[PDB]
């Protein structure tokens, strides 16, 4: 189902000690501010304001458009699904699925 | 015991009545203080709003102090709102909102 003001992200998968990118982007904001929020549901980002004390955590990209994170360093306990919500009126959320994979052989 | 962890207490309402939550932080580390619903979800975040419920207002917002009211409440407000001050490692205090029933 079609929503401008429902923001889109998407899954990414990587291997420990990797970085990832958290990417969220809405189409039509309501002059509603972007939120990212991890797996135990802490505030990373609220717009361009830092949230979670985490140096590895750094912001890569804020309009009112998009709201983009970056982990480098990425650990077992970063996995997870992390929820970007717009807080338009209703609340949209979408979700990214991060898996931290080990190394193999 | 630390300065920077936050306190606030619980609060009892009666349905239709109003709901006011109170954070304090006694030295912020010149950091966010945020109240968030039972679900986690975000209220206010300094003195910028969150959640678009017309039933909540920002009472006040300084460093040191982040209430909020929530009007005309009801059974679905029941629980445990947080107040998180975003210093590192981050702090938090549950408040638990209990709203009750009217006799007869």
């Amino acid at each position: 189902s079609q929503d401008d003001s429902q923001p889109w992200t998407s899954d990414e998968t990587v291997v420990a000690g990797g970085t990832v990118v958290l990417k969220c982007q809405v189409k039509d904001h309501e002059d509603s501010s972007l939120q990212w929020s991890n797996p135990a549901q802490q505030t990373l980002y609220f717009g361009e304001k830092r949230a979670l004390r985490d140096n590895r955590i750094q912001l890569v990209t804020s309009t009112p458009h998009e709201l983009s994170i970056s982990i480098s360093n990425v650990a077992l306990a970063d996995e997870g699904e992390y929820t970007c919500s717009i807080f338009t009126m209703p609340v949209r959320t979408a979700k990214s699925l991060v898996t931290v994979l080990g190394i193999p052989q």
